[PDB]
Formats: C-alpha cells, structure tokens, sequence
C-alpha cells in the first residue's frame, strides 16, 4: 500500500488563500496560491514555510481570483521553487491584468518575470509532469475556470477549486478516488434566481426613488456585466427611473472611470469595484455616502471576514474611515448573493454523482465548513453500500489515505 497526504496551507477551514499540499509516491504537488482578501501584506500568504518550495513538481491554478492566485508572482519569484506551473489560457491572460492592479510580497516587475514560468493548457487535454498525469474542467465560477482531476499511479484526485452549477460546472463521468471541493455556502440553499433578480432590482429602486445614492460593489467580473443586465432591462421597463443615471467603473448605464471623473448628484446607481471594498473607488464612495440614511449599498458577492463589506455586515454603529475618521453608518446595507458557487443541494448532487470514498471540504468558514460536512456525513451514513469520509482539516493539518 502507498500513502498519499493532502494539507491545506491556506483554505483550512477558512476563505481565502487556497494553497493545498498533496504528496504521493515520491511527488508533491501544490493547488491554488493565493492570498487572504483579509489579511496584510506576509501574514495574508499560506504558510508556504511548512513546505520546501524546491520539493514542489507541480504547481495548479484553478483561477483568477485573487485568493487563488494572488501569492503566484511571489512564489514563483522569491522562493527556491523550480517546479512547473499550469493554468487555463484565459486564466493567465486576466492573471496578469488583475494581479497588477492589484499592485497599488511582490512588484510589477516580479509579477511580468513570472509570465514566462507559467504554462497554459486547454480544457479536456492530459499532460504529463514528472508522471503526474492531469487535465480539466470546465468550472462554472468564472471565465476560464477551471477543476482539475489528477491521477498518479492510477490514484485519482479531482479539485474543484471555486465552482457553480447554475457555465455551468462539468461533472466528470471519470471517478474520483478523492475530491477537493469548495465550502464557500455550506448548507445555504440559494433563494431563487428570479425573485435574486427582483429583490436585487427593488432595493436599488427604493434608494433612488427616496433620493438616495445607491453603492453596488463588485470585482473583476464576477457577475458585474450580468448584474448590469439586469438593472438596465429594469430601467427600460420603469420610464420613471430613465433621469435617474447607472454609472459603472447598454441604454440606460454609462462607464466612469474615476471618482475625479464624475459628478456624484442627486439620486443615482453607482458599480464599482473592489467587490470587498477594502480600497479604490467602492470604498471612497462608501465613505462618503454612508452618513446618510437616504442611500445604501448592496453587497452582490460573497465576502471574506477581515473585510470592511464584512464588517458592514454585522451593522455597526460606525465605520473607520481609511485615514482613521469615524463617521457613523446611516446608509442602508442589503445583501443578495450573485457570487457563484455552489449552494448545498448542487454540491451534495455533484459528490452524490461521483461518490469518491474521500471528499476534502476546503474554503469555507470554519462554522459553515462543519455544518456541511455533518450534513454529508449524515447523508450516507445511513446507507451501507456507500462508504463516504469527509474531511474538514484546519491549515497545516494532514490527511492521510493508504491505497491498494
Ligand atoms: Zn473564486
Ligand atoms: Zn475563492
């Protein structure tokens, strides 16, 4: 029998740097390294110090997303890492884009130097490193996302990395000894799309039409362009909204690029990005429209905790201002998820068509993580054919399975 180890170095038992360790017959593979949305410079890395870089054959992205890939330019640059790196072409491609703005751990400099180090692959094609034999699905998620099955020794691994079923994510008719799947939702059941689509469009109505400034952040594109799909069709079928102006940073939304670049009058619909509103333009409108009562804002995505959309959340009495003003929270804040991942009756359909006798529970607050593998356990230990073991370990914790 050979042993394989699995430890999470970010994502155990959290959101948020997905960075996990897999090792079998003499090779060491790393899924994900990104960075925690809610966290500052070094302690917002996985605990890459638990691993020798240079002992790393390969190295999968799932995405683009920041907590994903956000750590890539510095492992790759600033480490003893010599191994090789994977990622779908669209996936590379809004890497750089999205990880140099983010550059306002690593410089642009680093991050153009580790474009060359970083291979591509196509969806539904095998490739080979060091007899490490694996390939892709489509995700669902976002664009170019992607789950990745691998297989060692006949030994077969499927990652889900972030995932949706609503693109829509491929189930492999190839099974899995093993799944790495997400725990973002645990076991909330996601409330219809039409009545999403309709409370998202009455909330952003009700601030105009008391006068408010409504604040809609969002990132990259997430859902941001099916988000404004939605309001502008609402807006043609409302004529008494079409002076009240949609700015995004159609027929009825126009673009603006900077908060220098637009005048912020009467009532009005404002997107904008960062989603989590740690920085930027979201977070420059936020502040200075949450004192009044007249305007809110609508988180669309899911947020990581140590973020101020999180915070915003809890419904404090005040907020911090980013140069250390405290003004109190007037606005209105909703809530209406549109990040897409999974809800819980898609991710026990998804394990229930593949069955893998092991299923690894990874990005997920601790809590929310605990309920849904409760849940998955509750869901075949009654029967006695179908042997499943779910596994919730928390960073730098390991799971071992012996095979043949
Ligand atoms: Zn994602
Ligand atoms: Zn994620």
């Amino acid at each position: 029998s050979d042993q394989l180890l699995i430890r999470p170095l970010g994502a155990g038992q959290e959101v948020g740097r997905s960075c996990i360790i897999l090792e079998f017959k003499g090779r060491k593979i790393m899924l994900d390294c990104g960075i925690h949305p809610g966290l500052e410079g070094m302690d917002a890395l996985p605990y890459i110090d638990l691993i020798d870089p240079a002992e790393i054959d390969l190295l999968l992205i799932s995405h683009f997303h920041l907590d994903h890939c956000g750590a890539l330019p510095w492992f790759l640059q600033k480490t003893s890492f010599k191994g090789r790196t994977f990622m779908t072409h669209a996936t590379k491609a809004i890497y750089r884009w999205l990880l140099s703005d983010y550059v306002k751990l690593y410089t642009e400099t680093d991050l153009e130097e580790s474009m060359d180090k970083i291979e591509t692959i196509n969806f539904h094609e095998v490739k080979e490193v060091a007899g490490i034999k694996f390939w892709c699905y489509h995700a669902g998620h976002v664009l170019g996302a992607a789950m990745f099955m691998i297989e060692i020794a006949g030994v077969k691994l499927l990652y889900t990395g972030d995932f949706s079923r609503q693109m829509a994510a491929e189930i492999p008719n190839i099974k899995p000894d093993i799944l790495i799947i997400e725990s973002t939702y645990g076991t909330h059941i996601h409330e219809k799309r039409e009545e999403r689509e309709a409370r998202f469009c009455n909330t952003v109505h009700d601030i105009v039409n008391r006068g408010g400034r409504g604040l809609i952040p969002v990132f990259a594109l997430g859902r941001a362009q099916e988000l404004l799909l939605i309001l502008d069709e609402y807006w043609q079928n409302h004529p008494e909204l079409h002076d009240i102006p949609i700015y995004y940073a159609f027929k009825h939304i126009s673009n603006l690029k900077s908060m220098d670049h637009f005048d912020d009058i009467g009532p009005s619909v404002v997107m904008a990005s960062p989603g989590m509103m740690q920085s930027g333009l979201s977070r420059e409108l936020f502040e200075s429209w949450c004192t009044d009562k007249r305007n809110g804002v609508i988180i669309a995505g899911y947020c990581v905790e140590g973020t101020l959309a999180k915070h915003i959340m809890s419904e404090p009495e005040e907020i911090t201002t980013m140069s250390g003003q405290k003004l109190p929270l007037k606005m209105s804040v909703d809530y209406i998820s549109f990040s897409a991942h999974t809800d819980y009756q898609q991710t026990s359909e998804f394990i229930r068509a593949l069955k893998p006798p092991h299923v690894i529970l990874v990005h997920g607050e601790q809590n929310e993580m605990a309920r849904l593998k409760a849940a998955l356990i509750r869901e075949y230990e009654d029967n006695d054919e179908v042997h499943i073991e779910v596994h919730n370990p928390r960073n730098t914790e390991a799971v071992t399975l012996n095979f043949r």
